[PDB]
């Protein structure tokens, strides 16, 4: 049983369109779907297909590091956007990262294929399968594709893409139906007010199925809230499963104490200390005490101090690129997160800037 004339399905993806500068990503997304909420990132929806699809682009990156982790975080499906000759220094960094967060599906999508020719695709793809080899995008897809309606061959490859994005979507659907018997937790990434109405979020349910009505918790507030409602793509339902993207009207808080990065679900580790198990990236500088990184985890960003590195429990005085170690991190804020939650660690200052990732001891 369920809300409305039709029960909404299990059909949806939210997917991230990333990839360096001048790849075409703006280009693909706002061909993809309408253009919706834009902040740091631009959501483009698409529930006119089948699914109930969500595009985002991480416009702001490579300008900053949390553009595109937002944008990965919340998205289960990554299209690396990687133009003729575009292999430099942020892609570099985008195929890093994906490779830290352990992204299982992909695609490559080799776009602006009217400026370029067969033989010359042909020739990129030879090199990637090769820089791929041994990471998460090893068996990823390659497509060939542009969104000139002008080229010669218009939106070449763009069928495909949406294609193989279905079915992708589709084992995806399978992998999120089985977190749906977890406790709900349901990640935000935008909040605002709304007149008529109040406080409203929207976020993706990371875990479980949350239900309109439920009496839980936000965090890092640790405050009692009921959902109000919730709504997916414009029309209320009554619950809303793992993967879901949504629009939540929430009681008992406000849309200014509320910050991307806020965790709705009845508990959650927070604290401005961390003790991660870490494994680090060969692509970055050796860590060493009292030296400072910026951390990723959730939806939120903040720096933190190296206070203590150990190894095999012996503290030692650094940790080398491509190590295994444990880092005893402080940081200023309140952050919240449960032992599931994979953290980033990155350096801002360096070209390549993903340093490592790792786990809550
Ligand atoms: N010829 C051609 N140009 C494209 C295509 N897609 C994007 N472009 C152009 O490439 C440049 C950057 O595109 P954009 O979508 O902004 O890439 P982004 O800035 O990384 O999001 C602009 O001139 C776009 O108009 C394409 O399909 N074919
Ligand atoms: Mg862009």
């Amino acid at each position: 049983h369920s809300s409305g004339l039709v029960p909404r399905g299990s059909h949806m993806a939210n997917v991230a369109i990333i990839g360096t500068e001048k790849s075409g990503r703006t280009s693909l997304a706002a061909n993809l779907g309408k253009k919706g909420t834009s902040s740091d990132i631009t959501m483009y929806n698409n529930d006119k297909e089948g699914r109930n699809m969500v595009f985002v682009d991480a416009h702001s990156y490579p300008k900053t590091l949390k553009s595109l982790i937002t944008a990965l975080n919340i998205s289960d499906i990554a299209v690396l956007c990687i133009p003729p000759q575009g292999l430099d220094a942020h892609t570099g960094e985008c195929i890093i990262a994906l490779d830290l967060l352990g992204f299982k599906h992909g695609i490559i999508a080799l776009t602006r294929s009217d400026s370029t020719h067969m033989h010359a695709i042909d020739e990129l793809k030879a090199k990637l399968k090769v820089i791929t080899s041994g990471t998460v995008l090893q068996d990823w897809e390659c497509i060939s594709l542009n969104t000139n309606k002008s080229a010669k061959n218009p939106f070449e490859g763009v069928d495909e893409l949406k294609a193989r994005i279905n079915e992708v979507a589709e084992k995806i659907e399978a992998e999120n139906a089985e977190l749906n018997s977890l406790p709900a937790r349901i990640f935000i990434d935008h909040a605002f007010n709304v007149t008529g109405k109040g406080c409203v979020v929207l976020g993706v349910v990371k875990q479980g199925i949350s239900k309109d009505k439920d009496k839980t918790k936000i965090f890092p507030l640790d405050r009692d809230i009921e959902i109000r409602s919730i709504q997916s793509h414009d029309v209320d339902i009554d619950s809303a499963p793992a993967g879901t993207r949504v629009g939540m009207r929430l009681k008992n808080v406000q849309a200014k104490d509320i910050e991307r990065g806020f965790i709705i679900s009845d508990k959650e580790i927070v604290t401005t200390d961390y003790t991660l198990e870490c494994t680090v990236s060969k692509f970055t500088k050796k860590i060493e005490p009292a030296s400072v990184l910026h951390l990723f985890v959730g939806l939120q960003s903040e720096p933190v101090r190296v206070e203590k590195i150990l190894v095999d429990g012996n503290e030692v005085e650094e940790a080398k690129p491509g190590s295994t170690c444990v880092l005893e991190l402080s940081g200023n804020k309140k952050l919240a997160y449960s032992k599931q939650d994979r953290f980033l660690l990155a350096n801002l200052d360096l070209t390549q800037r993903f340093a490592a990732y790792g786990f809550s001891k």
